[PDB]
């Protein structure tokens, strides 16, 4: 299957440069601006006639190709990628929040299997959480082939979305090149053979790459020319998505250390992949040398590690050796941007954490951290991050993120987030939309707050992607912009997803008169001071949100904003309503929606069992409470208490519950005591003085005979009684003789049953409507017995001494008494033992029509044959129908009617059949017979077989909607007049006049009582810590099932397991370690910065002074700053001047005595100083200002490296040190801080000045007196002479070392480190003997370290 045609695509959407939408343009509008060229020679080039799709064999998908320039684009290159995923996957595309850059070697290898699938899997788990894109080099060798393979199984295993794999490659090296570039294009599902022998190039393109950027130069197997560009892209797909970028390095040569180089100079961090060995291995021993606090480190050495990277890569010159050791130092020099993997230490299934560890030390903002951290599912880190960020009083950060991140984890389903982020103070009412909402001219729009704004968002994002339920359900719904059920445009569909609006579509998802009622005034800022206002607005909020996620069917959630409001259970009974309703509504019908579905209805069902569960811990613990809690009217909901929101939402089971059912009879008998049975309420209606006062003052007296006829009950009771009297007067009128005239009692019946027809009227149109009244079968007979009578009435009314009328009149008065007695079964329902009885009967009618249909085939057929058979010769006429019909019927109740057919058949003989005229009416006894087997001993039997069955399967469905009717009935009761039926006249004509006075007159009004906040908040907590116990209960009953304690115990052993072999692990490990257990300087030739001027070059075996060397001719040069005569130099003319003594040049004395033994030598020929410390090639003064001896200082700021748990770094069993060293300007390498002594003062001084002005900058309080302790201790350490490269035979620098250490390390903490004046950069760096460092600063630490016995 799965292949069906193949169809070119003609028009692209192409993203706009605001990010705002896609535009429609022409393919080769938009592919226009990439170029080709065409050989090495061409240089403009020409443009690319070469992009489409490539198909690889064995894979199904096509994957796309483009080749690309070097001059091109990568913005371009980014269109082109984003294009291609807004065409397959739609606009509404997964866009990447991480890109992950692989990087390494070229060349094939193989990894360990533990360490290989623990890469697979993290890197797998990260691509399908974050959707990232994956750049590799797209060939099918070494690493790009390992990570196609790692997301090979990806695109495998998922479904719908695939994370891109990039494979950015030369295209001088790619086979099958010519065949790409020629054709028309785009060339749509192209065959690639990978094993085509192309004569000048090898490397094919890897199968499992999902897109292909070819970048073009014109050279033919040169690899190595796309990296730039590679870099570039990263960078402005980084920009453009606003996602860190993470390189990957697993294994890899010189180059992906150069690479590596370039990815932590630019800021990218790194990972590093320990065990797989060449440079990774190299890069993972520097930083673990450098940074790792473990005991297992400390025998960690330069020396070793020059070893390992001359075994590695084998290089063919010292120098290429030092310089590799330099860059992979360089590397690791800032901690955070290097993190290293390694299986050995790590554990299993934790390289996506580290991912995340690189993405945290990545980025800045605490905001981008805390969403990563949800795209990963890793609340401990969130909650880490969150509670480090609480104690180090960084609290104002994490309230202007919540915000957002609180946002982005309700849209991507993630409760266990959305706890995190409120827990942390975060207002629910205070989320805030990502865009700004354009005003309205409606009121009821613009009254709305931020946070339903926020929602309507969620609603927007969730509804703009591909076959969504909720675009069908709002486009069905017919409805305008307010939600009202009506059916200027823009306004209707920009804000379509609107709360109210939904509000409305759930409204008429549970019933047709649920409307639901918000008050968003109490949101302005004048109600704050309000005791218990934040409740309700949590409350109100919670509500909103709840019913969204009810809409989205993500239950844990649901089940979340359901916890934090108030009034549970209603809005459990809603939510099962609205799911039931919504499940098999017509928005969800669709193939791909099943799962989606059956996750609805069965959430449903969780809704419903928790609705009863609550009630049922309510009834458990205090009866009277929930009673008290049932019978609370809620005003969010046109104030209906929790039976008429559970009758609405037709909750079957909440109904039966014995709970519901007290609350039900406790308002049937009107909250009285002592009236439980008929003969005590019907005892006391019909003597009121002498039983209800001595049952449980005016107000008391009066205030129970209020009561009393005012419940429910006593209006059934006297309902029943006029019914009673009723069929007993119709009965008598009906059996006594009818007048001449028309009688009393006649009279009486009449106004009796205008009465009723008027009451039915009244309940047709002023209190229900037509269909609803029509389709009670109660109402539907009311109408006939009313009808009858009235019939039966005029019949006799219009001749009243006519005899005919008269008998007339009494055959339809029969009928009338029929029904009449028949109505009188309708009281019966009322009982819990005739009640259900009469359900199932009516259940029963099905089986008594199955049995008139199969005996009404009997009947007519032995009917007829018996009928003709007893008369051969009589013409038909109605006496052969009635034939027909009479006897048969009566036969099966056992009348027979042998005697009569005995007549009949004219049969004289003694017995019965014998002696008879003609002999085929004999044949009349055997057809009876038959008749009589099928009937009786056949059909009666198989009806007692059809009933037993019947009953035994729907006694307990008819239980349950007695239950229902119970409630149906006490809710009829309570709002019917108390007047019995012939006095309903007056109530009708009392209620005229109350109808006329409050429409015309609008004299008076309604009045209620309101129950007090004190009651209300008691009601409220009962309901919240009854809630509570039950999900404690019900969590502790699901863990002691059977199944959990099976799942659980195999669980636990397979973690057991994984603790054994982590276990072995380190045994065999164990197993290997016992197993293993038994000196001149010579200058550069170019004098720095003078513009290229060369010295007088000199080997190192002519450096000595001592060394005779006749052929020195060094040459005079003086750099032109030196030239332009500033303050701090010396005069260009060297007479006069005093050498190896302090001596004062403006009065102020500099130290112009060096430390070398033999002491400076003054020139006789021209004045000038001679260099004691060795020749350099060069006379004058050149770069150095002061001649002879300038004296530098040097500020040495140390302090021990700690790691955080405050232990010290120990490395080759001696304490490592830190300094804080500058990169210079000039040459942009790392030095020491310092400078020359100014005039008039000390090393103190010049120290202090030089440390505060380069490593500080402009600089407090605290800080400042930590600084001030911490420099009031220096020592001078060395006074020795500098390597310096402006140095020259009659000007060089001697230094004098100013060392300020902090044992503590608490002053040196406070400092803000940044570069300033000629530094570019500043950082703590540790001292070692492998420093790649300035002149001969090396041998001046080394010093330091050597005095405070310190690493080297
Ligand atoms: C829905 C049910 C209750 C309908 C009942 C219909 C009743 C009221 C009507 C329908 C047909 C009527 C019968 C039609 C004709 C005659 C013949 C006349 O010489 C005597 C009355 C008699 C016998 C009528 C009695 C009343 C009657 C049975
Ligand atoms: C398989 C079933 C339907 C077979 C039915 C057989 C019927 C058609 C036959 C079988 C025997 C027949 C009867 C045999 C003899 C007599 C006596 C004669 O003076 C009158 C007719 C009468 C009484 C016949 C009536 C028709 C009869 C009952
Ligand atoms: C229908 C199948 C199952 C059985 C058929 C049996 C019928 C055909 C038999 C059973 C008993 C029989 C009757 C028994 C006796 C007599 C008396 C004789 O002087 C005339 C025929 C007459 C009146 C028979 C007519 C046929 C009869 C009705
Ligand atoms: C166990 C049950 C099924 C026993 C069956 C009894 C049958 C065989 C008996 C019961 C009544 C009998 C009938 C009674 C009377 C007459 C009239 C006579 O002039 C001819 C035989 C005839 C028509 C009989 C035929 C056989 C009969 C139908
Ligand atoms: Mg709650
Ligand atoms: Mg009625």
């Amino acid at each position: 299957a799965m292949i069906r045609q193949s169809v070119a695509a003609k028009t692209l959407l192409i993203e706009n440069e605001d990010g705002k939408g896609s535009t429609r343009m022409e393919v080769q509008d938009f592919m226009k601006r990439f170029h080709m060229h065409a050989s090495e020679d061409d240089k403009t080039g020409s443009p690319s006639t070469a992009w489409g799709t490539l198909r690889f064999p064995t894979k199904e998908a096509t994957a796309p190709y483009l080749r690309l320039s070097v001059n091109d684009d990568p913005e371009d290159a980014l269109l082109f990628v984003k294009a291609m995923l807004a065409q397959k996957y739609g606009e509404t595309y997964d866009r990447p929040s991480l890109i992950l850059s692989v990087t390494g070697g070229a060349r094939n290898f193989t990894l360990p299997p533990r360490l290989e699938t623990a890469i697979a899997k993290g890197l797998r788990l990260a691509a399908q959480r974050t959707n990232a894109w994956v750049v590799t080099g797209g060939t099918n060798t070494g690493v790009m082939k390992l990570t196609g393979q790692i997301m090979e199984a990806l695109s495998k295993t998922q479904s719908h979305f695939i994370p891109p794999t990039i494979g950015i490659a030369t295209y001088g090296v790619i086979i099958g090149g010519d065949d790409m570039t020629r054709g028309e294009p785009p060339k749509i599902g192209l065959e690639y053979e990978m094993h085509k022998k192309d004569p000048p190039k090898t490397t094919p393109l890897d199968d499992n790459h999902n897109l292909f950027l070819l970048v073009d130069d014109g050279s033919t197997n040169k690899f190595g020319k796309e990296i730039k560009f590679r870099a570039a892209f990263e960078n402005a797909a980084g920009q453009a998505f606003a996602a860190p970028v993470v390189t990957i390095v697993v294994q890899g040569g010189p180059g992906t250390l150069g690479t590596a180089l370039q990815a932590v100079r630019q800021g990218t961090p790194i990972v590093v992949v320990d065990g797989s060995g060449l440079a990774a291995d190299v890069l993972a021993y520097a930083y673990n040398f450098m940074h790792n606090p473990l005991t297992r480190f400390k025998s960690y050495t330069i020396d070793d590690l020059r070893q390992k990277v001359a075994q590695t890569f084998n290089p063919k010159s010292s120098q290429q050796l030092t310089n590799l050791l330099d860059s992979a130092l360089e590397c690791v020099q800032d901690p955070n941007l290097v993190v290293v993997y390694s299986l050995q230490e790590s554990g299993i299934d934790e390289f996506d954490d580290c991912i995340l560890k690189a993405i945290f030390s990545s980025q800045g903002k605490l905001g981008n951290k805390l969403k990563q951290a949800m795209y990963f599912d890793q609340l401990d880190v969130a909650k880490r991050a969150l509670s480090e960020a609480s104690k180090n009083g960084q609290h104002n950060e994490i309230a202007a993120c919540i915000n957002d991140n609180l946002m982005a984890a309700m849209m991507h389903n993630k409760p266990h987030f959305v706890e995190l982020y409120l827990g942390f103070d975060a207002k629910i009412y205070e989320l805030k939309p990502s865009e700004e909402v354009a005003k309205t001219n409606i009121t009821a729009l613009d009254e709305l707050p931020s946070f339903a704004l926020a929602i309507e968002e969620l609603y927007k994002r969730e509804a703009k992607k591909p076959h969504s339920h909720v675009q069908r359900l709002v486009s069905l719904s017919n409805t305008d912009v307010l939600g009202r059920h009506y059916r200027g445009r823009d306004l209707a569909n920009t804000r379509a997803y609107n709360v109210l609006r939904m509000d409305q579509i759930f409204a008429r998802l549970v019933s047709k008169d649920f409307s639901v009622n918000r008050d968003f005034t109490i949101y302005d800022s004048k109600y704050d001071k309000v005791p218990g206002i934040q409740f309700r607005r949590t409350a109100q909020a919670s509500h909103m949100l709840f019913l969204w996620a009810i809409c989205l069917d993500r239950f844990r959630m649901a089940r979340h904003f359901w916890l934090i409001g108030d009034q549970s259970i209603i809005n459990a009974l809603v939510a099962s309503r609205i799911l039931e309703r919504l499940s098999t509504h017509r928005a969800l019908q669709g193939p791909h929606l099943a799962e989606e579905r059956a996750k609805m209805q069965h959430n449903a069902k969780k809704f419903e069992e928790l609705a009863v569960g609550v009630l049922g811990e309510c009834h458990g613990s205090d009866s009277h409470m929930a009673s008290e809690m049932l019978h609370s009217k809620n005003d969010m909901f046109n104030k209906k208490n929790a039976i008429n929101i559970a009758y609405d939402a037709k909750s079957l089971a909440f109904l039966s519950h014995p709970a519901t059912q007290s609350v039900i009879n406790a308002d049937w008998y009107g909250h009285l005591k002592s009236v439980t049975s008929f003969w005590a309420v019907l005892f006391a209606f019909f003597f009121p003085f002498f039983v209800l006062p001595f049952i449980n003052g005016a107000h008391r007296l009066r205030r129970k005979f209020a009561k009393f006829y005012s419940a429910p009950y006593t209006r059934f009771i006297s309902d029943l009684l006029s019914h009673f009297v009723l069929c007993v007067v119709t009965s008598y009128f009906v059996l006594d003789k009818l007048e001449d005239t028309i009688s009393a009692i006649e009279w009486i019946l009449l106004v009796w049953f205008v009465a009723l027809l008027l009451e039915e009227l009244r309940q047709m149109i002023f209190c229900d409507g037509i269909a609803e009244y029509i389709s009670d079968t109660w109402n539907r007979l009311d109408l006939i017995m009313i009808t009858l009578f009235f019939v039966g009435f005029f019949t006799h009314a219009s001749d009243p001494s006519n005899q005919d009328s008269k008998v007339v009149s009494k055959g339809i008065h029969a009928f009338l008494v029929v029904v009449l007695w028949l109505r009188f079964m309708r009281y019966y329902a009322l009982s819990k033992n005739l009640g259900p009885k009469l359900i199932m009967m009516m259940e029963m009618m099905k089986d008594v029509s199955t049995f008139v249909f199969l005996l009404l085939i009997f009947l007519i057929g032995y009917g007829v044959a018996a009928q003709s058979l007893l008369s051969p010769d009589e013409d038909f006429s109605s006496r052969t129908f009635i034939g027909v019909l009479f006897r048969p019927y009566f036969q099966i109740y056992g009348e027979l009617f042998l005697d009569d057919l005995n007549s009949e058949a004219n049969c004289l003989g003694d017995t019965p059949f014998t002696e008879c005229s003609r002999e085929t009416v004999r044949m009349v006894p055997f057809f009876l017979a038959v008749y009589i087997l099928g009937s009786n001993v056949l059909l009666v039997n198989l009806l007692i077989a059809m009933f037993n069955d019947t009953y035994m399967k729907v006694q307990e469905a008819a239980e349950d909607l007695w239950r229902k009717q119970n409630y149906e009935l006490c809710a009829e009761y309570k709002d019917r007049p108390f007047l019995p039926a012939p006095f309903i006249l007056l109530a009708h004509v009392h209620m005229l006049f109350m109808r006329l006075l409050r429409l015309c007159g609008v004299h008076t009004q309604e009045h209620e009582k309101i129950q007090d906040d004190e009651t209300k908040r008691k009601i409220t907590t009962f309901e919240e810590l009854n809630t509570d116990k039950f999900l404690r209960r019900w969590e502790r009953e699901r863990q002691e099932m059977l199944e959990a304690r099976v799942k659980m115990t195999n669980d636990n052993v397979v973690q057991a397991m994984g603790m054994m072999d982590q276990l072995l692990e380190h045994m065999i490990s164990f197993r290997f370690s016992l197993d293993q257990q038994a000196e001149w300087y010579v200058p550069p030739e170019e004098y720095p910065k003078s513009g290229g001027v060369k010295r007088y070059l000199i080997d190192a075996s002519m450096v000595p002074l001592s060394i005779m060397c006749p052929s020195y001719d060094p040459v005079e040069y003086t750099h032109p700053s030196v030239a332009a005569q500033p303050v701090w130099a010396d005069p260009a003319d060297p007479r006069k001047i005093k050498f190896n003594v302090k001596d004062e040049v403006n009065g102020k004395v500099v130290d112009r005595t060096s430390c070398h033994p033999s002491g400076i030598s003054i020139d006789s020929n021209t004045g000038r100083p001679i260099n004691p410390w060795g020749r350099t090639g060069m006379t004058g003064r050149g770069l150095l200002g002061k001649w002879g001896v300038n004296q530098a200082a040097d500020t040495v700021v140390t302090r021990w490296k700690r790691s955080p748990d405050g232990s010290i770094l120990e490395r080759d069993g001696k304490k490592v040190l830190e300094f804080v060293a500058i990169q210079r300007q000039d040459n942009k390498m790392w030095a020491i801080p310092g400078g020359f002594v100014d005039n008039g003062e000390d090393v103190a001084l010049t120290s202090g000045r030089e440390f505060m002005e380069e490593a500080l900058g402009m600089g407090s309080a605290e800080s400042k007196d930590s600084l001030a302790a911490l420099f009031s201790s220096g020592t001078i350490v060395a006074r020795i002479y500098c390597e310096d490269p402006r140095n020259t035979d009659n000007a060089w620098v001697e230094t004098t070392c100013v060392n300020f250490h902090d044992e503590s390390g608490r002053h040196a903490a406070r400092l803000k480190l940044q570069g300033g004046d000629d530094a570019e950069h500043a950082r703590w760096m540790m001292v070692h003997g492998g420093l790649n460092l300035f002149a001969s600063h090396r041998t001046l630490l080394q010093h330091v370290t050597s005095a405070l016995n310190a690493y080297f």
